[PDB]
């Protein structure tokens, strides 16, 4: 089992409060996030641009 099923490509920061990063080399990389708004727990797919800013923010710093 993947730990995200289906990502969602029309999510943004403002509403995400972290994200997770998942190597799983069964399902390849994927990104778990939570929505702030009713803090659940959604998936979000790894190719938003936002999404790699994020993670260049977090890597150099």
């Amino acid at each position: 089992r993947c730990p995200c099923r289906f990502f969602e490509s029309h999510v943004a920061r403002a509403n995400v409060k972290h994200l997770k990063i998942l190597n799983t080399p069964n399902c390849a990389l994927q990104i778990v996030a939570r929505l702030k708004n009713n803090n659940r727990q959604v998936c979000i797919d790894p190719k938003l641009k936002w999404i790699q800013e994020y993670l260049e923010k977090a890597l150099n710093k």
